[PDB]
């Protein structure tokens, strides 16, 4: 005939890969975490509009306390250096101070007006949300007592159930496919990956923890994830699933011998996934067959 | 580190055994059949008190049939050797008339006894048990209709469901172990297994083909049967999951230098299954690890 009209495509050996898709939950990291505790004892005063729930950068504000102790040991101070004494000592009763737990920023400013230092307002370490807060003005802080216990949300928490079986064949987070029903938009990036180790006795499941980049504040806790796993196969022929053609009980293919020319040359399926189809027996590597030919009898 | 009492085991590279398990169906093999066809076409008679799920044995019994045309074909040949009939026409109307579908030794028993033969009983061929096998008295079949099939019970046929990413891991049967809810049998032995390469579009489970070795009869398809698969894993450093110790972020345990003193390894596992535990980073093939006993501090 003559009459060719054909796409092709080559025999190669490689996996094939497995598309699984797992229940995920948002989750807040407990290294996120952060605790504002109180370095020695004292007095409340102010308190701030904060209420129990709501969101601080850096801590800005939080509350004012008053500390006699400190004042006694700062003022002692301020006599040794209005009477000619030891630059050693003075500083020496200044690394005391340090240890006591005053602030190098009012340390400073004791040095400069030498005013004496009052009460100072503690800030905030972290970006976050508070989880628990409460007191009211004028209560005495005991020690080193929590005065706060603040939430981070830069980085994320969503958690999969894997099988075990499935496990060691993850690797590379680029397998991770991670996707939201609520706010569909934000394309969710896996900063990091790992398998905690404890294996659900509620059948056989490994938690699988992904770190997701929360940069939005569009990622809450609790919220429906969707985990689109990926997964590969010891490597076998792999042929474009189009190419190939059944009739029934026989199952083959179009050879290509570079003349142009056809021929029959029967296979042997091993299974087919995602797109292409992988043969037990059949054919073999390099060999050329056509993906989009068409043609008659 | 002085006491005796203690027990020990070696790190030794190899895989991980994940056991599932999965439902098997039982059935019937499409192959181990037997269908009693009828050549040309005719009349019942008799039919015998089979009923349609019954015991046979080379099915000596089953049913008549009578045939109008065959008697007439014969009765001429018969007038060929009353009168002067060629050696050679006698037979060409007998080679005529054993493609019409006449039994041979049916026809031999016209030349023998020169009777026309009307009436043939038809047998079945295997021992077995009757699959279809209603109509009855004097009825009209054809072609090569089915009067009648039968099934054997010598090989059984339970299939369980498999996900295709858990597929290529299958190979030898002997991680294969078959069992019954009812009827546990002493041991049921796997004789062969064969995996379809049909994707259940329902799932993304491939079916597993796992022929039960039923030379007794104890099977009967539609039961309930558990199917309890054995994966593994590229290797791994193994430990005994006993001989590990962390509840924390300290997370390691003990090596041996031979001279049967001791030290701390910070290890990382990977994931834990069986029995034991297969290491990410931490301890070298070879080194040793104590798997029991302890001693003071």
């Amino acid at each position: 005939t003559q009459n060719l009209g054909v796409k092709t495509a080559t025999v190669t050996r490689g996996p094939l890969t497995f598309a699984q898709s797992f229940p995920a939950n948002v989750s807040y990291n407990e290294y996120q975490y952060a605790i504002v505790q109180a370095r020695a004892a004292g007095f409340i005063d102010k308190v701030y509009p904060l209420t129990v729930g709501d969101k601080v950068q850096k801590g800005t504000p939080l509350l004012d306390l008053t500390i006699p102790d400190w004042v006694e040991a700062q003022s002692e101070y301020l006599l040794l250096r209005e009477t000619g004494g030891t630059a050693t000592q003075t500083e020496g009763i200044l690394e005391r101070l340090r240890l006591a737990g005053m602030p190098e920023a009012d340390i400073r400013r004791l040095i400069a007006t030498q005013k004496i230092q009052t009460r100072f307002t503690l800030k905030a370490p972290i970006d976050g949300v508070i989880t628990a807060f409460d007191l009211r003005a004028g209560m005495n802080i005991a020690k080193d007592n929590v005065v706060a216990k603040i939430q981070g949300m830069d980085p994320v928490w969503v958690t999969a159930a894997i099988p075990e079986s499935i496990a060691w064949l993850v690797k590379d987070a680029s397998q991770f496919t991670l996707t939201v029903p609520a706010r569909p938009d934000k394309t969710l990036t896996i900063r990091k990956w790992t398998l905690l180790p404890g294996v659900d006795a509620a059948t056989r499941t490994l938690q699988l923890r992904l770190e997701v980049d929360n940069a939005d504040e569009a990622l809450k806790p609790g919220m429906n994830a969707w985990l689109q796993l990926n997964t590969a196969s010891e490597p076998m022929l792999l042929i474009p699933s189009q190419a190939l053609i059944d009739t029934g009980s026989e199952q083959r293919v179009i050879t290509v011998d570079a003349d142009g020319r056809f021929v029959p040359k029967r296979v042997a399926v091993f299974q087919a996934s995602q797109g292409v189809t992988a043969l037990r027996s059949g054919l073999a590597e390099g060999e050329k067959v056509v993906s989009s030919g068409l043609f008659l009898i």
